[PDB]
This record gives C-alpha cells, structure tokens and sequence, in this order.
RNA sequence: AGUAAAUUAAGAAUAGAGAGCUUAAUUGAAUUGAGCAAUGAAGUACGCACACACCGCCCGUCACCCUCCUCAAAUUAAAUUAAACUU
C-alpha cells in the first residue's frame, strides 16, 4: 500500500459532522479531536455522501464485475432493480385492494430481505485428518455469512440460466423468489445446514 | 491494491520475420483466521552404536572357493613299559 499505517479511513457521513456538539458521545467527541492531528486517506472514487448509496448493493455490484468493467456491472444492477420494480408494479396493479397492501414495490427492500433469507448461520471447513478429507461444522462470522449469500446468488444466475435469458431477468427473478423463501439459492442454504447436522459430532477436529 | 483481472500503446533487435520479451497507460475487484492437527523453518530440552553423517549404520538364514579346528564308526601303524622268583 502507498498509505502508511498511520493513515485513518475517511468518515463520509454527512449528518455526523453537522450534529450539534452536545449530541456526540464523548468517545466520538474524543476521536474527532484526535483525527485533527492525523493523516486521512483520500476517499474512494465510489465513496460519496449520496443518500441513495447502499453499501450492500455496491458490494454486490463489485462481486459481479469482470475485468474491471464497473460500467457494465453497475448497469446490470440498475437493470435488475428496475426489472424488480416493474415486476411488482404489474402485480400491484393487477391485484385486489386487500392483496395490494402486502405487495412490496421497493426494490432496495426486496434485495436486502432476499439476501438475508439466503445467509447461512453455520458453514463447513474442509479438513484432512489422517489422509482423509472431512468437513467440520463451523460457526460463521457476520462477514462470512454475508459473503456466502451474495456469492450463491451471483453463481446461480451466472450458470443455471437459459442461454438467451439475461442477468437482469434471472437475477430479478431470483431476488424475488428468495424474497419469498422459495428459490434455489435458499435451497443451497438448506442443504448446507442439513449437512452440518450430519457432521454434528465431527466439530472436535477443529484446531483454529 | 491501483494489485489481480481485463483492455491498449510503444520499444529493443531485422531488409523482412514472435501468439516471445521490455516498458508506458487505461478500467478496476474479491479476500486476509477464535489459525498451528499436520508440513517446513527457527529456538530450547533430550537421545544417538550416525560422521560417506538416516538415501546412515547394521543383524541372521541361504549360496561358491579357500584357511584352521573338532567329533566319530572301525581298521591297521608304529611305538611305550616293568618287574615276579627257584636252585
Ligand atoms: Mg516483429
């Protein structure tokens, strides 16, 4: 890295800086005073104070990008969100007043609740004990649990789709199916959890 | 980490000749542990009949030639003795 270890990650929260001084906890108040005598990293090209920037969706975009084609990957995510909004508007208009209440037309809220439905609480680590490969039930961190949900989505759509279907049409159809706990990405989570019960007694081999 | 990946340009050398090489630029990620059971290294302790240094040293059965010794059925071979007393 070209940043020395003494550099601090930038804080790009607009409201945080403009809060009244008394509203800030003394711990936060102390850090701000310390940061005045430190070096701050430059903000990333994609780090902005925009009110429409969601870290979860921005991360999902980077996991789809191939060869640094951010314009294409962002376009694919923009087309997906729109394909989900247009799919719920059609259902909402073609539904009764009672049914209309339940229907969710926010694509950003369908994406977050979809991913969370696919996240697995426990995973598996492959281990070779006595020249035999065993996978031991592991408890997954918040970072490993989130990564696996996004990875499983980007892999079901990339591979298990018809040749002429497009990613905005497969991903939209999968975010909505996961949003209802019916999709194949949810089935992957159910299989992972079910296998952990099979290897329930083999967690002892853990050394880490 | 401006890394990987992807995409460009130029240069060396040639008369010409690389999908090779050198260099410059662009776009631009994911991830980094509740680590040491193992693998390797380092440190400490201990062991060593190894020092060619464990790809070490090393012990028995088995296999030819040669040296010495022992036992043993028998056979024969030479060797080796000592006196006893009568009249
Ligand atoms: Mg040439």
């Amino acid at each position: 890295s070209r940043y020395a270890p003494e550099f601090r990650e930038p804080l790009i929260d607009k409201e945080y800086y403009r809060k009244p001084v008394a509203e800030l906890t003394e711990e936060e108040k102390y850090d701000q005073e310390l940061k005045k005598t430190q070096f701050i990293k430059a903000a990333a090209a994609t780090e902005t104070s925009s009110v429409f920037a969601d870290p979860v969706i921005s991360k999902f975009t980077n996991m789809m990008m191939k060869g640094g084609n951010k314009v294409l990957a962002r376009s694919l995510m923009a087309q997906t969100l729109e394909a989900v909004k247009r799919k719920q508007f059609e259902k909402y208009r073609a539904a009764s007043a009672e049914e209309q209440a339940t229907i969710e037309r926010n694509p950003y809220r369908i994406f977050h609740e979809a991913l969370k439905n696919c996240e697995p609480v426990i995973g598996l680590v492959p281990i070779l004990k006595g020249g035999h490969f065993y996978q031991v039930p592991v408890p997954l961190a918040d970072r490993r649990r989130r990564f696996l949900a996004m990875k499983w989505m980007i892999t079901e759509c990339r591979e298990n789709k018809p040749r002429r279907t497009l990613m905005p049409e497969k991903l939209s159809h999968e975010l909505l199916e996961a949003f209802h706990n019916r999709g194949p990405v949810i089935k992957r989570k159910h299989n992972m959890h079910k296998m952990a019960e099979a290897n329930r007694a083999l967690a002892h081999y853990r050394w880490w």
